[PDB]
């Protein structure tokens, strides 16, 4: 059962390159749009206190340098959205796709565009993290998204590395996702909780294909199983998570708090050298939703 | 943090069709103005315990192949078989073909997987070629393997089989088989699994990079001596070719490869202990000594 990204052809048309002053990084080409981190107007001693409306009132258009592959694209006006520029450019984008911008909760999936100075590098999947971090590669302006149909939902950018080796970033109106700010500084960040949520989807598609020895005749409540949960630092269940696995419950034949008293009993007991769909840990980065599509 | 990252599918997901014959679908790869899908696709699910691919080819015409690139039918002109691959010939050529070559590539190498259903691309992932020949985790037949190398597209891969087991089988993009393989409905001999001590070694030298170093030790092994361990844990044999692949990865970390094959013997006979490499519990070996340095470089 493959992680798997989306193809990424949709946005690698909408890969950018976008410089000013000292420094590079990659932009977000939509229409007459391109949408990069604001934090490209800072230098080094910049951003240790920057004040972002005084560095940008003493820059001009001139200032940021756009290529699209080898074309040089004309900005003909600038402006910052929150965490976000919004750089105005002459010409409207011929390989924007049909696109929308959301905001995801924490524990949900999609794909980054890993790019180095506006060329594509890789396609990855990964998922907010409950503590609203992303771990990867470590870029800065690669974008995460989802592809509904023929819709693109760009959902992320990435801003900063964290201290700890884990990056930040905020959604495409420029609202962060967590506590987080674009300045060189200490940065608090939450506890990195498994998603209980998204293992036991995981273990659903392992009944669906195979797997089914973990399964057992253990009966648990909601608040029994949070309490064996919570002790090995998974994040807490809710009725609203048992109801989004209602319908992999229907299909399987296994209602989720029997799931949970297999998930119970394979947490306190471990694998013990077996394997969970050609795995040796729980995976807790496929969404009820990735394991209904990826079936 | 380490991401096992597939190659930008764009240049792909512009060649991917779908062909069917008779009830079969499956996808097929449409370069110019040829179309190669596997050969079992003329075959009905009572034809796949003994096939005469020969045999049911001449009963075949351009009619009965129908190729869809998207909403748009793709008229046959010709056909041809090619070791397991079907070979179709069409009116028009692909004006979204990229630079490209076909490459038959070794185990222990990795490329990236397009994963399609009805000609159509759902998802992209990256993979190893594993020693006993396999791949495993996709979803449908004719999607292939590759590798991007700035402009140019290395097809390396087809899907053809779906074994017992889970894992699959498919041919290069000539046709041939990648291990004792066949397209028909029988027993096939998925053998031992083996991890992939290169990919491996070039994986800790990638943590290393990135400033993880708390594996290392100053207690030098012998080739010999790392082998029989290796053996022990399941692990390929590593080979003085293996040595010097991993010259450049040894040269700009400063730790000779001897030092982390004893950094290797120690993680395996003793683990981690809740400790993480790179953000894993795992050893991972699915990265190519190739593809740490182009992370990391």
């Amino acid at each position: 059962f493959r992680k798997m990204a989306f193809p990424s052809g949709k946005v690698e048309g909408c890969m950018v390159q976008v410089t000013c002053g000292t420094t590079t990084l990659n932009g977000l080409w939509l229409d007459d749009t391109v949408y990069c981190p604001r934090h490209v107007i800072c230098t080094a001693e910049d951003m240790l206190n920057p004040n972002y409306e005084d560095l940008l009132i003493r820059k001009s258009n001139h200032s940021f340098l756009v290529q699209a592959g080898n074309v040089q694209l004309r900005v003909i006006g600038h402006s910052m959205q929150n965490c976000l520029l919004r750089l105005k450019v002459d010409t409207s984008n011929p390989k924007t796709p049909k696109y929308k911008f959301v905001r995801i909760q924490p524990g949900q999936t999609f794909s980054v565009l890993a790019c180095y100075n506006g060329s594509p590098s890789g396609v990855y999947q990964c998922a907010m993290r409950p503590n609203h971090t992303i771990k990867g590669s470590a870029s800065c302006g690669s974008v995460g998204f989802n592809i509904d149909y023929d819709c693109v939902s760009f959902c992320y950018m990435h801003h900063m590395e964290l201290p700890t080796g884990v990056h930040a970033g905020t959604d495409l109106e420029g609202k962060f996702y967590g506590p987080f700010v674009d300045r060189q500084t200490a940065q608090a960040a939450g506890t990195d909780t498994t998603i209980t949520l998204n293992v036991l989807a995981w273990l659903y598609a392992a009944v669906i294909n195979g797997d089914r020895w973990f399964l057992n005749r253990f009966t648990t409540t909601l608040n029994d199983f949070n309490l064996v949960a919570m002790k090995y630092n998974y994040e807490p269940l809710t009725q609203d998570h048992v109801d989004i696995l209602g319908p992999l419950s229907a299909q399987t034949g296994i209602a989720v708090l029997d799931m949970c008293a297999a998930l119970k009993e394979l947490l306190q007991n471990g694998m013990n050298g077996r394997t969970i769909l050609g795995s040796t840990i729980l995976e807790d980065e496929f969404t009820p939703f990735d394991v209904v599509r990826q079936c």
